[PDB]
């Protein structure tokens, strides 16, 4: 029976039609699972050499083709040239270094651990991948997950979010020049394509996403292994020694990607003596930020909806709007502006929930002590900054905090090399660094008799 | 509080009434732990392995409770006991040792202008729920790791087989301090309302079904799972002369409860007439009830004669029943040798999970590789045979996590355990058990 779900995809920047395109169903999952199986022993056979040799190779055409992949990564997203060009530098470099960073791996030492026999530890993939990535970072995410399933040897079948499907499909284009056909696979749909990969043949799977997707996704996950990164609510603890331009470096942090990271800082939390001061601090930094002109607009209109449903809930008694400018034409994309929001109770909305956007809180705390509890204190627990000028002082409290990256006097800094990934409700995924292929590959004991 | 009236599995007679916790207790155990975190979690890596030093060392001294406590629901012959209680005592020595010996991502200047580098940091309280089969070696392999990270834990032993763990609990408090390990005794229901507290992650080893509904429900902690093998031994023509009493030893061991215990034997050909007949010499030689134990309670002796019953074998090698006098009823079941018998036999596709061997034949190495990964369940496997090309190149292909050659189901903490497919994907033993239980962060500072 002739049968086709279709999307009608919009610039975020615009609300105009910017492509249309056909969505998987139970039948194109099935087949893309199928085709990255059969492509699994060939790759699955190579030497590391040879594996790492066509990442490397993988990486220079993503960048050979970068403009192409900047535009399409703006397409769905609206994010600015110099951050896309930027995340197509930082995909190609991920690849690149999983690709030496397979060759150069480690095992419990072999030799003579039981009397009479010879003993080695060898590394395995575990076969197919399923990675199913958000809109915020589309080719980021996609890289966090497949660069190191691929170099531990399983094939990909990924999965990215409605509204962001193009390099995605450009990844796909691109490894099947370099890679071969079959081990990265691409199945653009919505969260209905999401949960029958899930179900589907796959040995693991790898999520980014909403807290609410990751709780599903573990139930009808069944045996599957399964890896999950979800949401932050990252504190800023503010010291009255912190460096001049903390304002202005945070308003960054948190206007990047339009304030849709999941490590952007949200919650800014200073002493008594130097809350007014960064209520004003962060006003004044934020009022340069104009929506449209200094960075996108929101995904959609549902982040842009949510975004309206917070800041009414909010309780906050000081509210500073930055300005709204979207440029001529672009009246109907999704801007929305930053905004700092100040005076407000323990429990606020806009403290507790994930806003996804350039909104910042300010509480006051008596002493480090309760800035601590008071940055501790909400169920996500992913990153976090210290903002001091005292190494005890702030190194103390970077040792406190209950989150995979704190930064001292800087926020939202990555490198492959230096692992991210979270406690308590935000999963406990690690991306980045050598720790992330171990969540793609199994140990073997062979014990052999003498 | 319900009661748990236990029997002994030699005798079938009482031997001991336990509390049966609920959720006020387990409520109460979870608080216990999480009130003893933060002293625990604040030792340097130095106090904290001289801690778990000295709760090795006082296991050992009382190693005689230890091997009476194990035997008492298990059954197991003394001998068994009492390595299980040395291999005990050595694992949480390892990880005194690997704790202080750890890496992380090398530090330095990463990011330009920034000093960063990486340390690993404990989950919190660690639920660690395990089986009967080897109550104080599960334990062990649960503890060890999460005890070294600097979690708090609370242990939860199957309902037949609480006394060591008791035991742990009671040691772990002179020498490590009070409620870093709890000990919940209770059934099934008590592991659930584990799963459901407030604890950070839970580490369990156990059935298939158990650990499907532990998904579900666990939310988003942190899971690790070690579900049931089925486990190929492969035995080629060349094999060494004492293949067939080793792989009964393995077998018979713990009275074949083990889930990397030897399963479904297949040979070539030109070796199978061979192997079913001298399997069958080797089991013939072990009587249950002098030579090993029984199986742990009524229930895994009706499921040894359900299985038994729906399969299909064509050669059936019944070895001899001895229970001694006034063990009449114990949970008595013999070795057994099953041979001919189609590739998706119940024997076969079933974790008999007793002394039950399968014998099945393919025509070359391939088609018996094709075999030995034709299950669900991907645990462990053994290659018996004496050309290095040959057998080597098995255990590269074989889907487990411990390939043994020309021996079967010989560990040591060194090396590391842990399942594919449907037998779950945790790691026990090695170094690399400790991951499960810590956490990486980065910390970055600007310069
Ligand atoms: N921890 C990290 O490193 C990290 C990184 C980026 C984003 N995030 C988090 O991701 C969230 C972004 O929200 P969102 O609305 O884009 O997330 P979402 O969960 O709605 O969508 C994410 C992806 O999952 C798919 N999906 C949704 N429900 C699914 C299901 N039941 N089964 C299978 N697939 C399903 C979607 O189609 C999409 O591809 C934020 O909370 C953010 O913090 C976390
Ligand atoms: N390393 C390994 O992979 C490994 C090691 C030993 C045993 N095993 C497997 O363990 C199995 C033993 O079978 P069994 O019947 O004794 O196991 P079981 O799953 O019935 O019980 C194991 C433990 O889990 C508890 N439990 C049971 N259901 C639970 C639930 N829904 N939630 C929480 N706790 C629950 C029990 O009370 C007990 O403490 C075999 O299949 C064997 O292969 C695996």
């Amino acid at each position: 029976m002739e049968d086709t779900q279709v999307a009608v995809l919009t610039d975020p920047r615009t609300g105009r039609e910017r492509r249309r395109i056909a969505l998987a169903g139970e039948p194109e999952v099935t087949a893309a699972v199928a085709e990255a199986r059969g492509a699994g022993s060939a790759w699955a056979a190579l030497t590391p050499r040879l594996r790492a040799r066509c990442l490397l190779r993988f990486a220079d055409l993503i960048e050979e083709r970068s403009a192409q992949y900047v535009v399409a990564e703006r397409s769905g997203t609206g994010k600015p040239a110099a951050e896309a060009a930027g995340e197509v530098e930082s995909c190609a470099d991920l690849l690149r270094f999983y690709a030496g960073a397979l060759r150069a791996g480690t095992a419990p030492a072999a030799g003579r651990l039981l009397p009479g026999r010879e003993s080695w530890v060898r590394w395995e993939p575990l076969g197919v991948v399923a990675a199913i990535v958000p809109w915020n970072y589309p080719l980021m995410m996609a890289a966090w997950r497949i660069g190191p399933a691929l170099a531990a040897g399983n094939t990909v079948v990924l999965k990215p979010a409605l509204t962001t499907p193009d390099t995605a499909l450009l990844l796909a284009r691109d490894a099947a020049e370099t890679l071969g056909p079959g081990v990265l696979v691409t199945v653009p749909g919505d969260r209905d394509t999401g949960r029958l990969l899930v179900e589907s043949a796959v040995d693991a799977v790898a999520f980014t996403g909403s807290e609410a997707a990751g709780r599903d996704i573990v139930g009808r996950a069944g045996l599957r292994r399964l890896s999950l990164e979800l949401g932050g609510n990252c504190p800023a603890v503010v010291l009255p020694d912190a460096p001049p331009d903390t304002y202005e470096a945070l308003v960054r942090a948190a206007t990047y990607n339009a304030g849709q990271s999941c490590a952007s800082p949200s919650r800014v939390i200073t002493l008594r003596e130097n809350y007014q001061q960064a209520v004003e601090g962060l006003a004044k930094a934020m009022h340069a930020r104009r929506a449209g002109v200094d960075f996108g607009p929101l995904n959609n209109a549902d982040q842009a909806a949510r975004y309206d449903r917070i800041v009414a809930r909010s309780g906050a008694g000081i509210e500073h709007v930055a300005p709204l400018a979207p440029p001529p034409g672009e009246e109907g994309g999704h801007w929305r502006p930053g905004r700092i929001l100040a005076d407000l109770p323990a429990d606020d909305p806009a403290v507790c929930e994930e806003v996804f956007a350039p909104v910042l809180t300010v509480q006051a705390a008596d002493d480090p002590a309760e800035a601590l509890a008071l940055a501790n204190g909400m169920p996500q627990a992913l990153a976090a900054s210290v903002w001091g000028s005292r190494t005890d002082a702030v190194l103390e409290l970077a040792g406190e905090l209950n989150a995979g990256e704190v930064w001292v006097n800087c926020h939202l800094e990555q490198t492959a090399e230096l692992p991210h990934g979270g406690r308590g409700t935000s999963g406990h995924g690690t991306d980045m660094s050598v720790l992330a292929l171990t969540e793609y590959q199994r140990p073997k004991t062979v014990t052999v008799r003498l």
